[PDB]
């Protein structure tokens, strides 16, 4: 319940890196909605084929 603009903004942070939604929501449910767990098991798992990250 209470769908939380920050921790749903924890998604758009490593969303806004390239991280593929599919994947984000997979990342969720072994991180039971977690902050970090989530977007650490994105950083670990799922890659993205997005060119240039760190450009800016």
């Amino acid at each position: 319940a209470t769908a939380s603009p920050q921790l749903s903004s924890e998604i758009e942070n490593l969303m806004s890196q390239g991280y593929s939604y599919q994947d984000i929501q997979k990342a969720l449910v072994i991180a039971q909605n977690n902050i970090e767990m989530a977007k650490n098991i994105l950083r670990e798992f799922v890659s993205i084929s997005s060119p240039a990250h760190v450009a800016t």
